[PDB]
């Protein structure tokens, strides 16, 4: 519904970076 709704995927935009970086320290 194009406000609340977006912040499940900058959670996923974070997670996804702090994958890469737990990583690929």
């Amino acid at each position: 519904y194009m406000l609340f709704t977006m912040i499940f995927v900058i959670s996923s935009i974070i997670i996804t970076v702090v994958v890469i970086n737990t990583h690929h320290r």
